[PDB]
């Protein structure tokens, strides 16, 4: 069953890199836990800054993206998407999440164990059935900005808070990268010796 | 093992009932949880809005709570909180987040069934081994609202702030109460017949 499993999901993760749809900044981290034999990806983000046309907070529904940042953004970059909204213009910061289903309860502590070791805090197995543990961050700066193209908020208060999240989304990027090294680590044990 | 476990634990939860240590509106929930053989709560919160002075966001070693609220709260208390600022005063919305030692996978599979159904997404167990289930939703309304006594948002953009909070503060209360309910409808299947 778990081979089966694992060529299912495994078939996803290659469709998507095909169609360039996985975040090219962890395709690393997710082709290397997949040459794991106990785990498979099944979905990721990398993290994110994101300017969002919403009539409501949380209204998914009217939502439409200004603008999208995989790396650190410029407040300039942030006010131009902002001042093009036709709604009320959010600032998002969406943290790294990995989903990985695990083979047993062995693996799903072993990679929960790496994923705390990197700094992720408030990592869990969100379904017991095929140990899927979310590897994640607490998550939100999520803030007004604008409304139908007009701030409503000071040129400085902006810069603060874009900085903020800036430093949030490289947060995140560290955390990500402590963890290819330590599942690196642990892959590459013997990676000198037959024995 | 495990009732020398849950033991420990619940006599924990008898101490801080007993010096008046717990949100006094899940009290119900938790003792409600704690009447199962197979649960046992190890910590709560059932969520809260904060104004908190800070030196830098996230800075939780300069971090003093300028007002904190279990329910829905007025603009007016807001400002009057965030007016006393030394540093910068942060508006933060905790969601409720309740922990669950489970006695097997099954038991866990139960109570996060039930979470889901209550409307926690972002349930999931955060240690395997005693299966600590964790309840809870996505953490941030947090954003800057004074310095150092000074406003740096104006009056509006304050209460559509507030506002929100409150929504997400009441939605949160909501799912815990669909949750006691679903845990009540599970415990009380027999409740008057003896076969």
């Amino acid at each position: 069953m778990w081979e089966q499993f694992k060529k299912e999901k495994l078939r996803g993760y290659l469709e998507a890199k095909n169609q360039r749809k996985v975040d090219f900044d962890i395709v690393e981290l997710l082709d290397l836990i997949n040459s794991f034999d106990d785990f498979v990806t099944l979905s990721s983000c990398s993290g994110r800054i994101a300017v969002v046309d919403l009539e409501k907070p949380g209204d998914k529904a009217s939502s439409l993206f200004l603008g999208k940042w995989h790396e650190g953004v410029e407040v300039s970059e942030v006010a131009e998407a902002a001042l093009r909204s036709r709604k009320v213009a959010w600032l998002i910061q969406y943290p790294p999440i990995i989903h990985v289903a695990c083979r047993n309860i062995g693996a799903a502590k072993l990679l929960m164990n790496a994923a705390n070791t990197a700094g992720f805090r408030r990592s869990g197995v969100i379904s017991l059935s095929n140990y899927v543990v979310e590897i994640a961050s607490l998550e939100r700066i999520e803030l007004p900005v604008a409304e139908k193209g007009l701030m409503l908020v000071d040129d400085a208060y902006l810069s603060y808070v874009v900085r903020w999240a800036n430093e949030k989304l490289l947060k995140g990027k560290e955390k990500l990268g402590r963890l290819q090294e330590a599942l690196e680590s642990l892959q590459r044990e013997n990676a000198y010796c037959s024995d």
